[PDB]
């Protein structure tokens, strides 16, 4: 199927090249370019302040443009520039320079990768509804190009740490190459302001504010909750790229069966399962004592994923007209959840102190199984009644 191999390749190479720049991002500003972590608090909050004149921004063009390739080639094109740009670039201009100086050039990061990725998933989902597949099939490639870039990350951590940037720039045109051979074949601004007064989209949101927001502000410093059950901090690292690399195979097969899962159950009943499967995550943290414990715990992400990412968009395509999908994608699950992931993250930190680590996710637990439990009533749709 030409669709298909083509825009499942693209995943697979597209987040190769986040693989390398994300899931170890902290320890790169922390050890190999020695900035203090009462500085990259002030990193992280412009690389989330370009994300939130993008994301949106990416919605409507994504739209407008609707099955044009044209904003899809503008991200191919800036991540030609991947390599030079960490080790040429970002590098040595926030440690020599000024921060502030130099937290502008986490205005790449912001238009590639934060509010780049989805709307990677919300073009290649459009295209997954006029070719003969399911969105959750293809981009189930993401996570073993992620899996693969992971392991090399630490594999290539000793021997030569700018290797995984240039490999990445090789996939950049690699990226392009798939973006051209692969063939495929509305509304106005003002109709799209409709949304905002329809009340079926306050409660998809705030589903989002709710359970989305509250998940992924606790998956924020999860790096320092996991390492104190090992013996070692660093040993503890040592078997954490371990279960990412691992287990997100793992989470590919589950997204394999997920959109069969999915098609039947309705869209709502899988928010509704993936916002208990978060909750379960959350709460049960609280309740961690060993090692193993926490193992499983991380691996609750791997389940999770499937269901919010297939969910989201059979949601969004069964519930709205689809001549909105990647706004109201970019919009609801991207904007508001990273508008709502700035406050929800500062009083986390008044909750490590306040109350203890495992006493901080116990409050966002009650608040993420408290919005799942309020969403079998505000999302509208079939709920769990119907099984
Ligand atoms: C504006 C200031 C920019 C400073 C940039 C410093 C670049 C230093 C590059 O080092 C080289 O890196 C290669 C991999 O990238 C290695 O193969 C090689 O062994 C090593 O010598
Ligand atoms: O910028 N974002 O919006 C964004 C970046 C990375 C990301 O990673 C998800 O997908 C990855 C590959 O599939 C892993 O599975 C990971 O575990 C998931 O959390 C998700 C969202």
């Amino acid at each position: 199927n030409t669709n298909f191999w083509m825009f499942g390749l693209f995943f697979f190479f597209y987040f190769f090249i986040m693989g390398a720049y994300f899931p170890f991002f902290p320890i790169w500003l922390h050890d190999i370019n020695h900035i203090s972590k009462s500085d990259t608090w002030i990193i992280f909050a412009a690389i989330s302040l370009f994300s939130l004149l993008f994301q949106p921004l990416f919605g409507l063009l994504s739209d407008k443009l609707g099955l044009r390739k044209y904003l899809l080639w503008i991200i191919t094109g800036m991540l030609v520039m991947f390599a030079p740009f960490f080790i040429f670039i970002f590098g040595p201009l926030l440690q020599y320079n000024i921060l502030v100086g130099s937290i502008v050039g986490g205005i790449y990061l912001g238009f590639c990768f934060n509010a780049g990725a989805p709307a990677v998933e919300a073009f290649i989902e459009k295209v997954s509804r006029r070719s003969n597949f399911e969105f959750g099939r293809a981009r189930m490639f993401g996570c073993v190009g992620w899996a693969l870039c992971a392991s090399i990350v630490g594999i290539m951590f000793t021997i030569n740490n700018q290797f995984v940037f240039w490999l990445g720039s090789g996939c950049a045109l690699i990226l392009a190459v798939l973006l051209f051979f692969a063939k495929t074949d509305a509304f106005s601004l003002k109709l799209a302001l409709e949304l905002f007064r329809q009340p079926k989209l306050w409660f998809l949101s705030l589903y989002v504010i709710g359970v989305s927001c509250t998940y992924d502000v606790f998956d924020q410093q999860f790096a320092n909750f996991f390492t104190s059950f090992f013996a070692t901090g660093e040993q503890g690292t040592r078997v954490f790229w371990y279960v990412t690399t691992m287990g997100e195979l793992l989470n590919a097969s589950i997204m394999f069966f997920a959109p069969l899962i999915i098609n039947r159950i309705g869209g709502k009943n899988a928010l509704l399962l993936a916002g208990t499967i978060m909750s379960v995550r959350i709460i049960g943290s609280s309740f961690a004592t060993s090692a193993l414990e926490v193992v499983i715990l991380k691996t609750l992400h791997m389940f999770e994923v499937p269901f919010l990412l297939v969910g989201c968009f059979k949601y969004i395509t069964s519930q709205f007209e689809v001549r909105f999908s990647a706004t109201i994608y970019l919009v609801c699950f991207c904007f508001f959840k990273q508008l709502a992931m700035i406050f929800m993250s500062v009083l986390a930190g008044n909750m490590y102190e306040s109350i203890g680590f495992q006493g901080a996710y116990l409050v966002l637990g009650l608040v993420a199984l408290g919005f799942t439990l309020i969403s079998v009533f505000t999302l509208s749709g079939p709920g769990p009644l119907s099984l």
